[PDB]
């Protein structure tokens, strides 16, 4: 309601509205020379720590911080449990900066209690392509909440990003902040029906008994696209063209280089899954989803919901519904308990037919130091991890 920190930032106020003809920074003509070279002050006993995510132990420290203190669902059934290998993948995209992986340590115990990260990427917003920082994994230890640490983390990473002559950022959050460019409800498609019911996430009733639910969400183990296969390095050029052509229709997408295609789509077990359909030497269809377990809080039987998240999907030889049906089948074949997707790109058009259930909240999309018209989530063409 007050937004005492955010109203000091170059972001729209809660009731700011810009028309289609506006697509520019809040603050332009920025000079790297003018960026502060001193780190932001922390409370005494706390220190900045540049994390080396390629070091296993530094990476484990981030993993522990997030495992115990990161995002929980609105009902506190779940907490995200990003794997250490996933964090490596998420944070070492091409041209990434290790100095954008910022930790705060409590000196007395030498333990990480705060973290924020960013990676650089070209973001096309309303047909204008801007080098941006993609901010993610902001986390403050549960014991230090509501002490205004997050503004310090946000301001410090803003400074480090500005030092690289980058003045815009993209980020997402479940909380409402000034001010979303788009707002995206999330949906789920049950796969391990019995498990989702036992943990308390899915519901039954007289019409949907346990056995009828199991039958309803059972899938045929046959791809609509017969030759969908795991992506290999030979497909990077093909995927780059297919996805790149698909994404230009949207109001907000990342302009991937081939190097970025290789990093973000070549498969890593329990991290990122991409399947392709090659015809006549061309990649004509692609499915991708990443692995993001939710820890199941307090649950005696299960400690982990193995969830797959829809990443990027393009079809030219099938319908989008058949493609996503295959996406669900491919996630099941890989032992995921649930398939999750946002109402971005074409996704909403298949949610009813493919038996998705609507979730309880939404993911908001944001830009930093950019004013433009907002848009319905079907015009969003980017998924942040
Ligand atoms: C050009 C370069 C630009 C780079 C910067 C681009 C912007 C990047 C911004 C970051 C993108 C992150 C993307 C993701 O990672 S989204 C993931 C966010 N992380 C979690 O939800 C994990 C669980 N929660 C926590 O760890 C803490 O609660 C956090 C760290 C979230 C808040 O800490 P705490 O609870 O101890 O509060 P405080 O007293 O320190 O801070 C209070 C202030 O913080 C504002 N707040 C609350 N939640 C968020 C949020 N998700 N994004 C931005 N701001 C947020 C809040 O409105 C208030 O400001 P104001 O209301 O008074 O104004
Ligand atoms: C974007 N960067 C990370 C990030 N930051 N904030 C958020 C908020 C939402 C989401 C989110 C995004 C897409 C999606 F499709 C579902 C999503 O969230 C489901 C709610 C949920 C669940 C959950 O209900 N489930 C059951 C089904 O399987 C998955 C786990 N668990 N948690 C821990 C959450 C937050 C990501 N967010
Ligand atoms: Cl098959």
């Amino acid at each position: 309601p007050d937004y005492k920190f955010w109203y000091t930032q170059p972001v729209p106020k809660i009731n700011d509205e810009f028309n289609e003809s506006v697509n520019e920074p809040f603050i332009s003509d920025n000079k790297v020379e003018d960026v502060r070279k001193d780190e932001y002050k922390l409370p005494p006993g706390y220190s900045w720590y540049v994390c080396d995510v390629k070091d296993e132990k530094d990476r484990s420290e981030i993993y522990t911080l997030l495992t115990d203190n990161y995002v929980e669902d609105d009902d506190n059934i779940f907490r995200f449990n990003y794997s250490a290998e996933f964090l490596l993948w998420a944070l070492t995209s091409p041209n990434y900066l290790k100095t954008w992986h910022i930790g705060v340590k409590y000196d007395a115990s030498n333990k990480l209690i705060g973290f924020i990260s960013a990676i650089p990427t070209d973001i096309c917003i309303h047909k204008r392509t801007i080098k941006m920082a993609e901010v993610n994994f902001l986390c403050v230890h549960k014991t230090l909440r509501s002490k205004r640490l997050a503004p310090v983390l946000i301001k410090e990473i803003t400074r480090r990003i500005n030092l690289e002559n980058i003045w815009q950022a993209i980020y997402t959050a479940g909380v409402y902040l000034p001010k979303p460019v788009s707002d995206a409800r999330y949906y789920h498609r049950s796969i391990n029906v019995k498990k989702l019911i036992e943990i308390g996430f899915s519901s039954l009733n007289s019409r949907l008994t346990m056995s009828r639910a199991i039958k309803l969400y059972r899938v045929e183990d046959t791809l609509n696209i017969k030759n969908m296969r795991l992506m290999k390095k030979k497909d990077v050029e093909g995927v780059h063209k297919l996805l790149g052509s698909y994404l230009e229709q949207f109001n907000l997408y990342a302009v991937f280089t081939k190097e970025e295609i290789a990093h973000w789509f070549l498969p890593i077990e329990n991290v990122i899954y991409t399947y392709v359909n090659e015809e006549n030497g061309k990649i004509k269809d692609m499915i991708s989803f990443y692995s993001l377990p939710s820890q199941i809080l307090g649950n005696d039987k299960y400690s982990t919901l193995n969830a797959a998240y829809s990443f990027y999907n393009v079809t030219t030889t099938a319908t989008f519904k058949q493609l996503m049906q295959d996406a669900i089948l491919l996630a099941k074949r890989n032992n995921f308990d649930v398939f999750n997707a946002l109402e971005v790109m074409q996704n909403k058009s298949v949610f009813e037919d493919l038996k998705f259930g609507e979730g309880d909240g939404s993911l908001k999309y944001y830009l930093y130091n950019w004013k433009c018209a907002s848009f319905a989530p079907a015009h969003v063409g980017i998924v942040l991890l």
